[PDB]
C-alpha cells in the first residue's frame, strides 16, 4: 503493498462523484475521461491547482458501493472526441472533459465504509452526499484504503505525472 497508493494520496483531495448508471462509470474506466456539470467543473478546476492529487471516489445512484477511484490527470478541455454519455439532458450541458488515472477499479461496498464520516458533510457517513461533495483529508484516505488492492494497476506512473 500500500505504499505508493498512500504516497500518491499524501496531502490529496477528495470529491465524491456520484452517476447515475453503470454505463458512465464504465465509460471512465475505459476512456480514462470524466465530464460534470459546470458547477462542480469549476471546484475541481480549482482543486486541480491546489493539491499534489485530486482524487475522485464514484458511486452510483442506488448501487449500494463505490465503484472505484481515480486521480485527476488534467484540468478540464473542451472539442475533444465526443463522449457518448448516458445523459439525465443535452451534452451542451456538461463542461469540460477532464482526464483521469485510476487508481482502484474494484468496488467497495457502503457496510465498509460505515466508520467513515465526513466532516465536510456535517459528520454524516462518508458514502453520503451530493455530486461533487469534498471529502476531508482522514476521511478521504482511509475511504481510499479500504478498498480491494486493483493488482492490475501500477502507480509508478502516476507518481511520475506528480
Amino acid at each position: 503493498g500500500t505504499s505508493k497508493l498512500k504516497y500518491v494520496l499524501q496531502d490529496a483531495r477528495f470529491f465524491l462523484i456520484k452517476s447515475n448508471n453503470h454505463e458512465n462509470v464504465s465509460l471512465a474506466k475505459a476512456k480514462g475521461v470524466w465530464s460534470t456539470l459546470p458547477v462542480n467543473e469549476k471546484k475541481l478546476n480549482l482543486a486541480f491547482r491546489s493539491a499534489r492529487s485530486v482524487i475522485l471516489i464514484f458511486s452510483v445512484r442506488e448501487s449500494g458501493k463505490f465503484q472505484g477511484f481515480a486521480r485527476l490527470s488534467s484540468e478540464s478541455h473542451h472539442g475533444g472526441s465526443p463522449i457518448h454519455w448516458v445523459l439525465p439532458m443535452s451534452a451542451k450541458m456538461l463542461g469540460g472533459v477532464f482526464k483521469i488515472d485510476w487508481i482502484c477499479r474494484r468496488e467497495l461496498p457502503f457496510t465498509k465504509s460505515a466508520h467513515l464520516t465526513n466532516p465536510w458533510n456535517e459528520h454524516k457517513p462518508v458514502k453520503i452526499g451530493r455530486d461533487g461533495q469534498e471529502i476531508e483529508l482522514e476521511c478521504g484516505t482511509q475511504l481510499c484504503l479500504l478498498f480491494p488492492p486493483d493488482e492490475s494497476i501500477d502507480l509508478y506512473q502516476v507518481i511520475h505525472k506528480m
